């Protein structure tokens, strides 16, 4: 019966901080860029009148270039903590500065979650305060940035903006309105979560690398 959340998008948007405003509490740790950067998922719990939310901070290394060999395995257990699948994948951008990498962020969610990952997906926007009391939609409509209208509309057309440093009434108000999208999303979707082959394959560590490989190359596969 709870509700599965597991942030994305690219490192120092304020997605750790997301996590706090919608949890209300200090659950995971925000973090400049001079700090050490996380090669671990963390999880954490709340609820949202009689409805348990359920969260799950992916690390940094998701989004790094290379090749890391620490991936695989955590990706397994991001996996086996979402399990048996999100019903919300929640991308995390800065209002106003939607970069390359952010670009390249996104596509390393369809990489790793799957190409229609993107149908349970929301965009959000931080530092709602740059905005002043002026309307998200009003300011998306006149955007000049290209490809965040193609993210924007490959979620759909929603949208929604936190200022995550907001306190009391104002940060119940701004959590209320990713709610509203939740409810909205899931309706769309009867209840249902998001799930493709790996989920299933986690009903040991080696035949879910060989598998997650395989499945990440058909993901690209598509990109062409
Ligand atoms: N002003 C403002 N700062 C924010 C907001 N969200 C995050 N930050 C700041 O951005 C920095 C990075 O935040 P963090 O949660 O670690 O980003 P993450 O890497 O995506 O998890 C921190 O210093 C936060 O205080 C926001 O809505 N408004
Ligand atoms: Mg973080």
């Amino acid at each position: 019966s709870e509700l599965r959340i597991i942030l994305v998008g690219k490192t120092g948007t304020g997605k750790s901080a997301a996590g706090n405003s919608i949890l209300r509490k200090q659950a995971f740790e925000s973090k400049l860029g001079s700090q050490t950067l996380t090669k671990t998922c963390s999880k954490s719990q709340g609820s949202w009148g009689n409805r348990e939310i359920v969260i799950i901070d992916t690390p940094d290394m998701f989004s790094w270039k290379d090749h890391c060999e620490a991936l695989y395995k955590e990706v397994q257990r991001c996996y086996l903590l979402s399990a048996p699948g999100p019903h919300v994948l929640l991308l995390v951008t800065q209002l106003g500065r939607y970069t390359s990498q952010d670009q390249q962020a996104a596509q390393r969610v369809k990489e790793i979650f799957g190409e229609d990952a993107m149908g349970h997906t929301i965009v959000l926007f931080t530092h709602k305060e740059d905005l002043n009391g002026g309307s998200l939609m009003d300011y998306m409509h006149d955007s000049d940035n290209k490809a965040l209208s193609k993210l924007v509309a490959a979620c759909g057309g929603r949208i929604c903006a936190f200022n995550n440093r907001a306190e009391g009434s104002n940060q119940d108000d701004q959590v209320k309105e990713l709610m509203d999208c939740i409810e909205d999303l899931l309706m769309e979707k009867n209840g249902d979560h998001y799930t493709n082959g790996l989920y299933s394959l986690i009903q040991r560590v080696k035949e879910f690398k060989q598998s997650l490989i395989k499945y990440m190359e058909t993901q690209r596969s598509y990109t062409a």
